[PDB]
DNA sequence: TCACAAGTTAGAGACAAGCCT
DNA sequence: AGGCTTGTCTCTAACTTGTGA
């Protein structure tokens, strides 16, 4: 119901976001637009997260991937999967089936159902870049379409990513606005060609 | 499944179905289109069918109406609402949530599935014409779009309505295609202008 | 199924990938175009891969190949042989029947299941060049088509070449993208004509 | 391997006759049949109409069956089954098991058979009698592989042997035609013809 | 009554690509 | 090996179809 805090917050190690460039290219599965902060993707397929640090957090350090409502009208209530794909049976043996966010690939995934303000999180420790690496990246997937009847409901969302220590303090954090939908590269265009209006 | 019977059969009562004159306008919630021999109607809207009879049956008669799918690799499977229209919580108070056909204003109501075939039906005891009217009507709704994603998934339905004695026999029977949209006068005016071949 | 990087990194040793000079003569098994840095070869035939290091490895280390599908939407796939050269006898003695690259000769070739990651890999012990030789040459094959339905479904892969101490840490990996088809002489030299396109 | 069942046409006592429908060789056609060829070129698992014809009616009981056969004598011995592919992703009939490759729509009174002694699989449907103004019966078929597939019929022709059965499993009438499971039925129906005449 | 939003589908040739004249 | 075989791409587009000036 309480609305986390989506500024802007880099703190002491420098958190930053990175994307990959994949282009509108009408056929690609998830990109990314610089000018809107938003990622454009296709249902449960990879969504690629880079992050990047000035400076080494210490071990333990986790991070957190929440999605909340874009609009302040639909900011308390809790981003949930549509009652259909709920009951789609898609579950990776990991990820509760009302999930929206899933993480693959990362072994020590652990999914949140928060006690108090009812919202849905998924977090994996953090783990610095291999060696002559820049950045860790993180593949996320996201089991709605924005469009779902019964969720999201062609409510917009924002996805944010936070840092935090062993003990769940915030270090870190930053936001994307993120669209689920069939064509990412179309829609992506679309939206951007609009804005000049 | 077993697929129920849908050939015509008027019986020894003369039971014949009779609808509406309401027109492709551009503000219609539901219109029936006798070159198709089916009904586009708007979702929880009010739709008319009419039953005739020549003799009027014996007391204890009542009216079936059920749903099954038109096409051959999607017949066996139950008729239900989408995941998420069974739980909106729009019940008038006396239709479960997972009917799809419902029966307004007629407090004589069932609503049934079947021992074995497990298709839902509702039902209504067979009440004669008031003297001066030449007919009875009973209002249905249709509880989910065709297009539901969950639920019938973009596959066109057919409902079947029969007249049964007390017993569950079978005196008489018609049918009738439909499409729940959400702009019956426009999709209805565009299968009957693809019908030219 | 953690994602292996394919960061190129030569490491404190310097280590490098070669290859033979074999030409697009149609009816050659085996090829590399440098352009491409793509190796084009027929199923289970030999695929000579040469080593190129500045300094001689300490005893132990060890050098392991593993598959991976090269777009960022399938790379979070495992890669697998597909479901019919599965079952069907290839099997050397040593080699599992679902792993895609394996090992000629080497006695002490070790194939591993990652238990944790579901990963396919196999790893040969480094043996320094014989005398005369700069490098060390090591006999690999590919045991499905890259068109290959069920298996690579001609999706393209790369091969990770990684030089490993025995504890399993990074010294150095390269690697080089693969096709495995029935006319390596033909794809190369078409593949390498349209990249002036 | 497996025994072979013969493929000779056999009217029988009831005169069973097998029909088709004329589709032509459109370039987006899903199913057609080539009456020189005696041949029917069709999708992976789209429906190809299948007509029976009779003279008498045959009695109460009767089945009807399905089976798929190598045409080429080299593999006549060997079963014809559904790709280690295509066995394994749920193409789920809600009756075929995944191996079977002909499936049977519509019919719920359908069996899907496993021969004792020749392994080989089949499929069976009782038969019923034309409903009149039809003169004859049409079963909905499906091919559940392309005759291309690796690991099954491995660009293997075959034939679909049709026969009339009483409730035994005693031969009454048998008829066959040849099958190609592809992507283009028209584009390769209209090339084999090209290509047998002369 | 239109225009838009946002998921699903289609054309036949131009290719990909494995196999056999 | 050249020719052919045979499934896929290209993929806008046009088509769904519910929602909105
Ligand atoms: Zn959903
Ligand atoms: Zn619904
Ligand atoms: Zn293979
Ligand atoms: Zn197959």
């Amino acid at each position: 119901s309480s609305v986390p805090s989506q500024k802007t917050y880099q703190g002491s190690y420098g958190f930053r976001l990175g994307f990959l460039h994949s282009g509108t290219a009408k056929s690609v599965t998830c990109t990314y637009s610089p000018a809107l902060n938003k990622m454009f993707c296709q249902l449960a397929k990879t969504c690629p997260v880079q992050l990047w640090v000035d400076s080494t957090p210490p071990p333990g350090t986790r991070v957190r991937a929440m999605a909340i409502y874009k609009q302040s009208q639909h900011m308390t209530e809790v981003v949930r999967r549509c009652p259909h794909h709920e009951r789609c049976s898609d579950s990776d043996g990991l990820a509760p089936p009302q999930h929206l966010i899933r993480v693959e690939g990362n072994l020590r995934v652990e999914y949140l159902d928060d006690r108090n303000t009812f919202r849905h999180s998924v977090v994996v420790p953090y783990e610095p870049p291999e060696v002559g690496s820049d950045c860790t990246t993180i593949h996320y997937n996201y089991m709605c379409n924005s469009s779902c009847m019964g969720g999201m409901n062609r409510r917009p969302i924002l996805t944010i990513i936070t840092l935090e220590d062993s003990s769940g303090n915030l270090l870190g954090r930053n936001s994307f606005e993120v669209r689920v939908c069939a064509c990412p590269g179309r829609d992506r265009r679309t939206e951007e060609e609009n804005l000049r209006k």
